[PDB]
């Protein structure tokens, strides 16, 4: 695998959301994994619907936060409207897939990468974006504007966000507070460290749809 990743340069990332004042990132999260996998599958780049998933994974809690890998789960299961079609409010409503037509994409399952290990997770990265999971409530990771973060901050993961890319000493992260927040919307966290949880715990739980 090369030394430098970014999905964006390839193509691969469409422009930064906001998930304002719902604790919807773990949609906002896996959606960025499916735009990936079918921009890489296909070559077609396309935006996907947050809001199908805050509607419609029962086995997440809305705007109460959720599993990235249980709306994995719901497109490999079901599939997922383009965002056009289906498009975010910032609040729970029923779920509407059955009355927007057909889905526009669907995958063949979904993988978890070998959680604490940072080799495994780059491996990862370098075939395709990933839904990861870190630590947000610190002061530090909500004030950064810029630059490799380093911490402060424990392994109390509570945020979902999806990592696009690296380099020699970060990894690279798109976040969904909007681009007003960090490098335009992204934050690039120290790796290499030999931490095993990962700088604010993002070896924990690292997962990624899979399309045949």
């Amino acid at each position: 695998i090369p030394e430098y990743v970014d999905w964006r340069q390839k193509g691969a990332v469409t422009p930064v959301k906001n998930q304002g004042s719902c604790g919807s990132c773990w949609a906002f999260s896996a959606v960025v994994t499916i735009e990936g996998i079918i921009k890489i599958r296909t070559g077609n780049l396309n935006q996907y619907s947050e809001q199908e998933l805050l509607d419609c994974d029962r086995r997440s809690y809305g705007c109460n936060g959720g599993y990235p890998w249980s709306a994995l789960q719901l497109v490999a299961q079901y599939g997922i409207h383009y965002r056009n079609t289906y498009p975010y409010e910032g609040v729970q409503r029923y779920c509407r897939s059955r009355e927007k037509g057909p889905y526009a994409a669907k995958t063949d399952g979904v993988r978890q990468v070998q959680p604490y290990n940072q080799g495994a997770l780059l491996y990862s990265i370098a075939n395709q974006p990933v839904s990861v999971v870190l630590q947000a409530a610190g002061k530090d990771f909500q004030l950064y504007r810029g630059g490799i973060f380093v911490g402060p901050c424990g392994n109390k993961v509570d945020h979902a966000v999806a990592a696009v890319g690296y380099g020699p000493n970060y990894i690279l992260i798109k976040n969904s507070w909007g681009t007003g927040w960090g490098e335009n919307g992204y934050i690039r966290i120290k790796r290499g460290t030999g931490n095993s949880y990962g700088v604010c715990g993002l070896y924990t739980s690292s997962f990624y749809p899979v399309k045949n």
